[PDB]
């Protein structure tokens, strides 16, 4: 079992006023806070081991090295990545896409060839698709929602064909909370020679993710959903896929030789991949965040979010003129509107009261037209949040509608 | 006047010990210690206002998004920007020198056009402008050195015509701490309607900095090399030039609006420019180190480093068989080479002094080649180095000297 007391304690912000009120933190989809764990590791590292990590000679620069190539190693194991080579640091997720839209998208995706999306992807897994089917002339394709926020999987084969190169499919919706059936959707998309790109940037702090038992081509998550610090990423990359992707971002530690008449060569990936000075203070706090996860057990976190879920739509029933958008079994986030007031205005009232929800579009403008409206409210329920505040967003609501109905 | 004793207690680094001895850092070129004012900065920001920045709704997203365009107005104010809007969050100097390769190089830069380097840059500021001139057929021109570390600047009439669209330069050499004559040289490459890119990883730590002054177009540098933390740098761009910019990374905060039918359209520059979740973290360090060197006055900063420079080079005379690489009034760093040894094992021995200086090619391989060298040894005398430190550097090359030779 799982103690959320214990687990609140770690983290110094939830502590914090907003307004004169005790703050609820209810928007971890957008960015999670994190333990004192992290935040010292890399305030430690600045404090006492702090250099350029280049392979250099003198003895911080050779630990900090070690150190970073250890979070690498850390990292893969989170994923149950095959090799610790088969990981890529990237400043977020939507680097990531980026990185493997421009390398290995401009080498095999050709004209006349088709890319399949969903209609429930964040912008960063949209427009670098957008971006690269316009480079290369190759077609689009969405796979379609249903009301309930699944994927019609019945249109599958009207998507896939012989020239479909690359799914890219999210593994958790940031606004819906759907979980994909991605096991499923890659062996599909491999029995047509396509490979498959997964955003799991809403799923690696929810549940335990074996990148070997998805057979995922790629995947990519941040570090700062992952109760980590800004600035980092990571971008898994099957080692056969990897060792083949010519570079994208040109600089220092990524160049093998540089000559200004024979031109220049590469080094391997992954580091070929690495340009410029890597972000080694948030490689530090990702590698903390990676612990305190495990020491938690994400099998624990699991549970204690699918109960803390459970609790929040029986008490939301009790809201009157309340939609919410998506399925029963949604993990993390609950979107919702409160009858016809502006997304904007409920969450300025829930601010007032301390509870920090998202409002707008959350980066999915295709899916708030699916549902045609411009905006919805969101409360991501996190593994540090309680039934209490639930119970503070529901009699939030509840005085919302009673004033401004 | 300035205190190096009272600077140095700030910076927790300096109290480490190296193979049992006390350290003496002398590679701030690679990277520089940061002050507890940096680190804490950045830890208080984790601790007690966290969230995410992108115009959010609650207090906390609206108070982090605030503080970030703070440290961009702080920014532009420390190296005299007309307008904080002409200021880029990047990851550093490297991708800030992509950026403007992509964005700007590829729709002002056409077949049979040239850009003009330097034989003294830094790989970050080649290999952006090889690919380019790769992509788009055109000619990458170079300025050689003089055996003295400056530029023949005679050369430059062979250089410049009508076709030369960009001069790409270092402010500072990170290897000769030569420092360019950067005026006269924009106004020549004005006077062509070439743009001027200055990299100026190794100027704003030295002296103050004033791009309205230089009339450069663009400038980048690292909050690295700046006492601040990794994962973060500064692009100025001329507002003219910066609004009339394509995008290069896509996702959300960049776009204004994506359709799966009609397309994407992109927001407004600077922000066009920051795509996913920028590294608040880095930022707010980031800031707090612009603070921090600013109450330092970078002027008493220079005055210190200058006579700490012309110390060293003084006492090392005393040094056998001792070759120095660049110019008398150097800045920064000094580049050297002992007797027919090896670099490599130059700098082994110096850190097990305790010593930390840099070995290699220090990611200036054409400046290696013109030397006909394949490496050489750095010491940086930052603003934190001592007299002492110098004193253990030339004892400590003596009895390598003995030793070895
Ligand atoms: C599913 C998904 N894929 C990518 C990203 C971008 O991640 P990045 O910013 O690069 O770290 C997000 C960001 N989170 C958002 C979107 S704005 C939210 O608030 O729900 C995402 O949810
Ligand atoms: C003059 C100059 N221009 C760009 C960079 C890259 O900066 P970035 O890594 O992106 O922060 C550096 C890095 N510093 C180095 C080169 S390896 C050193 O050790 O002297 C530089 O000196
Ligand atoms: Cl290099
Ligand atoms: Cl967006």
């Amino acid at each position: 079992i799982f103690s959320v007391d214990k687990v609140r304690a770690d983290f110094p912000v939830l502590s914090r006023e907003v307004n004169g009120l005790p703050l609820a933190y209810l928007d971890s989809a957008a960015s999670a806070q994190k333990p004192s764990q992290v935040i010292d590791a890399e305030a430690e590292f600045y404090r006492h081991g702090y250099a350029a990590v280049h392979r250099g000679i003198h003895t911080l620069s050779a630990q900090a090295t070690e150190k970073m190539e250890n979070v690498r190693k850390r990292a893969s194991l989170f994923i149950n990545a095959r090799s610790a080579e088969e990981l890529v640091f990237v400043r977020g997720t939507t680097e990531g896409i980026n990185l493997v839209a421009n390398s290995w998208g401009n080498s095999n995706v050709r004209a006349g060839d088709n890319i399949i999306i969903s209609q429930m992807e964040a912008h960063a897994n949209i427009v670098p698709w957008q971006m690269l089917c316009a480079r290369v002339g190759a077609e689009l394709r969405v796979i379609p929602l249903n009301p309930d926020g699944t994927l019609q999987l019945e249109t599958l084969p009207t998507l896939f064909d012989e020239k479909t190169r690359l799914l890219a499919i999210t593994h958790v919706s940031n606004v819906l909370g759907t979980e994909n059936p991605l096991a499923e959707m890659i062996t599909l998309a491999h029995q047509h020679g396509a490979k498959v790109l997964v955003d799991g940037a809403q799923a690696v702090m929810h549940h335990p993710v074996d990148v070997q038992a998805l057979d995922c081509d790629f995947y990519v998550f941040s570090g700062h959903k992952l109760y980590g610090p800004t600035g980092i990423g990571i971008l898994y990359v099957k080692e056969a896929l990897l060792q083949e992707m010519p570079p994208w971002e040109g600089g220092g530690s990524m160049i093998a030789t540089v000559s200004l008449s024979e031109g220049t060569t590469w080094t391997k990936a992954p580091w070929r991949f690495e340009a410029g000075t890597p972000n080694t203070g948030g490689i530090i706090g990702l590698g903390a965040a990676l612990e305190y996860v495990s020491a938690l057990g994400l099998n624990n976190i699991a549970e204690y979010e699918q109960n803390l879920m459970h609790y929040a739509l029986s008490q939301l029933e009790s809201v009157p003129d309340l939609t919410l958008y998506g399925p029963q079994n949604r993990l993390g986030v609950i979107a919702f509107n409160l009858g016809k007031h502006h997304a904007y205005d409920v969450g300025s009232f829930l601010d007032n009261y301390g509870i920090a929800v998202r409002t707008g579009h959350h980066c999915a403008m295709p899916l708030m037209a699916y549902y045609n409206v411009p905006a919805m409210c969101r409360a991501s329920l996190a593994m540090y949040n309680t039934h209490e505040e639930v119970d503070r967003l529901v009699t939030g609501l509840q005085r919302i509608h009673r004033l401004l109905g």
